[PDB]
């Protein structure tokens, strides 16, 4: 056996299931599970596919407005497939990804399971429902979306992939290998013990002879090692073992966030049934290792680091809950642009997808189990499934749906380097310290580290900010390994002085809002500011923030100015469907998405991403400076909001750089310079003005033209610059490619932006033109967003089959899904009295 059949038999174990699916709303249950359906009056598709985003929004949706006010309900998914001839004796498994939720799966007209979760993965060993001789078998689906069961967007539908393993019956199982680096940080210079567990079942009603052989790669490398083997030994039928080696790697390269690019290695696994080659596998993996203490916080490889981390929601925007490979890797890179360096999954498993990204892009993972507990937050979420009993065919005796979905879950990921903790529940306002509380967080404790002792657990918790912090619910976080504070900056000192043990970061942090473009009263700090003159709209100078919540500065100077608080994950990351505070649950008013994220559901930043980006990246990394507010105050309503009492416009400066000179028409209006600090603990940093500017401004009259600011090193010479211009009125719309050429899988996507621009090229900043969009060629539009909460704007097609959308404040974005033909496909854009234009972008080959 060549190394090239190993590799294809390892490529062929596992493939893309999400192909030829119909769908139906409220479909007839028998029907959907008949052999012979008549499928006329279904959708045929390909997964992933999230029914509630193509619904238009609902004022009486059961949903609210904190769901998206999209409405849910049933449906059925359906698709026929054939084992070929080879495939006849083996061993198939489905795998789902999330389906959400309440999920129950039909094979040949027989329930193989009932899964209640919405986001964990499950799968099934769908073998023995298969029709003998290859006969074709009819898989059904069945998702219930019941509202209201979610405090965001859920989705509805198989909106993650579905993929399918064939394999002989005798195979390492589903989650199965399990890969330590123990003493990396001792054997980092010489050879590392990388120990690795296989757990092999043998299904058939023979007994078979066993061995493993196991070999180490860099991920899109070489060998790392030879070819280890285990002692051949009688499996059982009908039974299952583990066994072990370990295998010898020189020097390997860290895992880190600390480059874009970090280290992969990958674990090849070659299983042999009586001596022939039956089963093989790849299992990603990384060399890391992290310290945490009390006074000093996170270290990782031995460098001193924080938490520079985002909160993020599963949901993509125009996409809804439909998770996609480029999509999430255009949210992580961007988040990684920023100076991120962790992000949270909240609150609920990532997909596939995210903890793949985070590992190729080297940042940390918090995945999350649960939003609740036994209590329950929404009549129809996860809580009333919580302590029943788990009835999937591979549960264990006396699992509860929680043991199984945390056990299940933490399987999947025990070998991810990103992965770092892992959190059993976010602001679980049952955990309040009682016998009942106290015996589920130390049974769901034990059942992470029954499976993996190299992560730490923890949960999000606002009890913390309420009185002085203290209470039971202390008691159920001194169980943690890891206690995440929830909007609690203010109890931290005398929180840490009680508990001088524990290892504190915040779980949760800012819930500052903010409308991309629109600028409120930037000498005043708003709080919880709903009210009609804010025209559903919240203040781009990020001055607004909800009750509980902080500004970016407030909330940044406090976890950079204590070693002991680790770091944090910001609320939100990017905007997200649903959850529009400070008008929550209003549901008559329009809004129905975020105010919370540093950048808006269209992927455009927000002007605290440059904030951040100045506080977290590095002026050698990257030098920047970014000037805010726009230079459009025409408009005397608009400008009132803005202007002081000498009617001049507050411009401010956002760069990691020494110095910054605004010039208004190549006049200078001076050069100012940070402020340059330390932490106690030696941390240098920069500030302006005082220590809650994190800018420099300037109080500009107002003359139309071009502001320009240089920004300079120590030496002042100039390092960055960053420019706005006043427009004039719209004459066009433009629009701008990401992507020169994407690949022609049928996966992959570009994003497209469109702008209104006047006669200059200047984006008019205050333009809501309305753009319809034409594509041509091997593509196909599948959203356009412009990120504005109080829109009902469908991000899909309309119901003539037209794809139109509104500018915000001068932009907008347009998605399109390359097809399986190579080609290229042409994106037309016009708005009515302005010139049209057109990009075209290339689908082929790949990377």
């Amino acid at each position: 056996v060549t190394n090239e059949e190993v590799n294809q038999m390892i490529e062929d174990r596992k493939v893309d299931f999400n192909q030829n699916w119909y769908f139906k709303l409220n479909a007839n249950s028998k029907e959907a599970i008949k052999p012979d359906a008549d499928v006329s009056t279904w959708k045929k598709l390909d997964l992933p596919y999230d029914w509630s985003i193509f619904n238009d929004f609902d004022h009486e949706s059961p949903a609210q407005n904190e769901g998206g006010q999209l409405n849910g309900g049933e449906a059925w998914y359906r698709k026929t497939f054939k084992l070929d001839e080879k495939d006849l004796k083996k061993n198939v498994r489905l795998t789902f990804d999330g389906v959400y939720m309440d999920s129950q799966v039909y094979v040949n007209g027989q329930l193989v399971g009932h899964y209640p979760n919405g986001y964990n993965q499950f799968s099934y060993d769908i073998t023995k429902y298969l029709q003998k001789d290859g006969r074709e078998n009819v898989i059904a689906v069945h998702a219930v979306n019941k509202q209201p069961s979610s405090r965001w967007y859920s989705g509805s539908g198989i909106y993650r992939d579905v993929t399918l393993q064939v394999t002989d019956k005798v195979h390492v199982e589903k989650n199965g290998t399990t890969i330590l680096t123990p003493k990396l940080e001792e054997q980092q210079h010489g050879k590392v013990e990388t120990h690795v567990t296989s757990k092999i079942v043998n299904t058939d009603d023979k007994d078979h002879e066993l061995v493993a052989e196991y070999q180490i790669v860099e991920r899109g490398g070489h060998a790392v090692t030879g070819l280890v083997r285990t002692a051949s030994r009688t499996l059982k039928a009908h039974e299952s073992t583990s066994l072990d080696a370990i295998l010898e790697v020189e020097r390997p390269k860290l895992w880190t966030v600390l480059n874009d690019k970090p280290a992969l290695y990958e674990l090849i696994t070659r299983v042999y049934r009586d001596g022939q080659l039956v089963d093989a596998k790849k299992d990603l993996f990384g060399y890391r290792y992290y310290h945490w203490t009390p006074n000093e916080g996170f270290s990782l490889n031995g460098e001193r680091i924080k938490f520079h981390g985002v909160s993020l929601h599963h949901d993509h925007g125009a996409l809804g809950a439909e998770e996609n490979y480029k999509a999430e890797y255009r949210r992580l890179k961007q988040m990684k642009e920023m100076g991120v360096n962790s992000i949270r999954t909240t609150h609920n498993p990532a997909s596939e997808q995210t903890l793949q990204i985070a590992a190729e892009l080297g940042l940390l993972v918090q995945e999350e189990a649960f939003d609740t507990w036994y209590g329950g937050k929404k009549p129809y979420d996860y809580g009333r499934f919580f302590e029943k009993d788990a009835t999937h065919p591979e549960a264990r005796k006396g699992e509860k749906w929680s043991d199984f979905d945390l056990r299940t879950m933490v399987e999947r990921g025990k070998n991810n380097p990103a992965i770092f903790m892992w959190s059993i529940g976010n602001e679980i306002g049952e955990a309040n310290g009682d016998a009942h509380s106290l015996a589920t967080v130390k049974r769901l404790v034990k059942v992470i580290k029954d499976v993996d002792k190299t992560r730490y657990v923890t949960m999000g918790a606002d009890k913390f900010r309420f009185g002085n912090g203290s209470g039971g619910h202390e008691k159920i976080a001194d169980e943690l390994d890891a206690v995440g504070f929830n909007y609690s900056e203010d109890n931290y000192k005398a929180l840490r002085a009680k508990h001088p043990k524990w290892l504190i970061y915040g779980s949760e942090t800012s819930s500052a809002t903010r409308t991309r473009g629109s600028y409120y009263r930037p000498e005043r700090e708003l709080k919880h500011s709903n009210g009609p003159e804010r025209n559903y709209e919240q203040s781009d100078y990020g001055n607004d923030r909800v009750g509980w919540g902080k500004t970016a500065t407030a909330s940044w100077t406090f976890d950079r100015d204590n070693a002991g608080y680790a770091g944090q994950f910001i609320w939100t990351g990017t905007d997200y469907i649903g959850e529009p505070t400070p008008w929550h649950n209003q549901n008559q008013t329009p809004v129905k998405s975020s105010y919370f994220g540093i950048v808006d559901t269209a992927g455009i930043p927000k002007h605290d991403f440059y904030l951040y980006q100045s506080q977290w990246v590095s002026v050698k990394k990257k030098p920047m400076v970014h000037l805010l507010p726009h230079w459009n105050w025409e408009n005397k309503e608009l400008a009132s909001k803005v202007a002081d009492s000498e009617g001049k416009i507050p411009v401010r400066a956002y760069s990691n750089a020494s110095s910054v000179e605004l010039f208004l028409n190549g006049k200078s209006l001076g050069l100012k310079t940070f402020n340059k600090k330390q932490t106690s603990d030696g941390r240098t940093y920069q500030e302006g003005a005082n220590a809650n500017e994190l800018y420099l401004e300037w109080k500009v009259a107002y003359q139309p033209g071009t502001l320009e600011a240089i920004a300079r090193d120590e030496s002042g010479k100039e390092i960055a610059r960053d420019k706005i211009t006043t427009a004039g009125k719209p004459a066009a719309v433009r629009l701008i490619k990401e992507d020169h050429a994407i690949a022609a899988d049928g996966k992959d996507l570009t994003y497209i932006y469109y702008e209104i621009v006047d006669s200059q090229g200047n984006v008019v900043p205050t333009a809501n033109n309305l753009v319809r969009f034409q594509l041509h060629g091997q593509g196909q539009l599948v959203g356009v967003d412009n990120g504005e909460q109080a829109s009902r704007e469908r991000y899909k097609a309309q119901a003539d089959g037209s794809w139109i959308r509104k500018a915000f404040n001068g932009k907008g974005v347009a998605i399109v899904k390359s097809t399986e033909q190579a080609g290229k496909f042409t994106l037309t854009a016009h708005s009515d009295l302005l010139k049209s234009n057109q990009v075209t972008v290339f689908t082929g080959k790949k990377e």
